[PDB]
């Protein structure tokens, strides 16, 4: 099945594009040959700068009518700088009126981690800590599920909360909406196990996040371990006459997680796409999943003493 059901009675699509550092002037075409391709998912974000060009191509494609809106699955996400009350409903609105559209699918709070509001997207103190909100995060969520009532967003949801955080938010007095997903960094070196049996057991979707270890990551060190050069997956992918990248992108396919790599190369784009005509077997799957090392993408050094960085946690 190419959607998996989430707990507000929608489908979500098991692909989706990523639109992490994208570059402004190739996001358009990349999302316009996504959807040409047959993704009808795409992960956005405000904090990455290019949601009016992703807009573009989303609204092209409803006009050309190669897609109907029905038919889209639209991601984006709360960046920290809003987690105050007062801000959610206009940040999710300037959101909407970059993408175009009237509502989203599903919106996030991208972090757990509330900053002082203001123009900076990472506002520091002079010694380059970040500055905390004191927004309780229950608090934005509540901000959240106004959202849904107000018909700005169909399904709401975390990312890059710990199981902890995720145990809050379920406990939160007088909870309304329960996350739909809580989307992650997961990958063969980050396999999240623990975190992502106890989400599921609560009925929340998770979505994997840098599926092929992001190497266009801005800080990659030429000695980090490298998913797409590690012989022991090309020999899996060679197994099945398959690309590494397409290894990569089944693999949380069959964990029954959603899975949004990322990529503005129309030959990669469509080879991203081509993973629904093949399984890999439980072994494989097993093997996969030795190679965790709890590796990290994701994780920055001026936020590790917010009183809400996720990854002190085990998980
Ligand atoms: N919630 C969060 O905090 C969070 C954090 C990180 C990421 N995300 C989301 O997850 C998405 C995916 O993660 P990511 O962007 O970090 O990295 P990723 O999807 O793991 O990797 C993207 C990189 O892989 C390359 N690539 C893509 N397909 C390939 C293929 N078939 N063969 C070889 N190389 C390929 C891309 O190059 P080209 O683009 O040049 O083709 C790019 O350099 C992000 O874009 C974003 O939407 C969310
Ligand atoms: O956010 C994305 O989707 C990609 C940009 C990015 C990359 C790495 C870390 C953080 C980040 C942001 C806020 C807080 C923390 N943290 O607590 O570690 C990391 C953000």
């Amino acid at each position: 099945a190419s959607r998996i059901l989430l707990n507000n009675g929608a489908k979500m699509p098991i692909l989706g594009l990523g639109t992490w550092k994208s570059p402004p002037g190739q996001v358009t075409e990349a999302v316009k040959v996504a959807i040409d391709v047959g993704y009808r998912h795409i992960d956005c974000a405000h904090v990455y700068q290019n949601e009016n060009e992703v807009g573009v191509a989303i609204q092209e494609k409803l006009r050309e009518q190669v897609v109907k809106r029905e038919e889209l699955f639209i991601v984006s996400k709360l960046w920290c700088t809003y987690h105050e009350k007062g801000l959610v409903k206009g940040a999710c609105q300037k959101t909407l009126s970059d993408l175009k559209l009237d509502y989203l699918d599903l919106y996030l709070i991208h972090w757990p981690t509330g900053f002082k509001p203001g123009k900076e997207f990472f506002p520091l103190d002079e010694s380059g800590n970040v500055v905390p909100s004191d927004t309780n995060i229950l608090d934005t969520w509540a901000a959240m599920e106004e959202l849904v009532d107000e018909g700005l967003v169909k399904a709401i949801g975390i990312s890059n909360f710990n199981h902890l955080q995720v145990e809050m938010i379920l406990n939160k007095p007088g909870l309304k909406y329960k996350p739909a997903v809580n989307q992650i960094e997961c990958h063969p070196y980050l396999t999240q196990e623990k975190l992502i049996q106890y989400c599921q057991s609560k009925g929340i979707v998770v979505t994997a996040y840098s599926p092929l270890g992001s190497p266009d990551r801005p800080w990659a060190k030429p000695e980090d371990p490298s998913l797409l050069e590690d012989p022991r997956i090309k020999a899996i992918a060679a197994k099945h006459n398959k690309t590494t990248a397409q290894v990569l992108i089944r693999f949380p396919m069959q964990r029954n997680l959603v899975v949004i790599p990322k990529s503005v190369t129309p030959e990669r784009i469509a080879e991203n796409f081509k993973v629904f005509d093949f399984e890999l077997s439980s072994q494989d799957m097993t093997t996969l999943l030795s190679y965790n090392r709890n590796w990290r993408v994701c994780a920055l050094l001026s936020c590790t003493s917010h009183k809400d960085y996720p990854f002190h946690e085990e998980f």
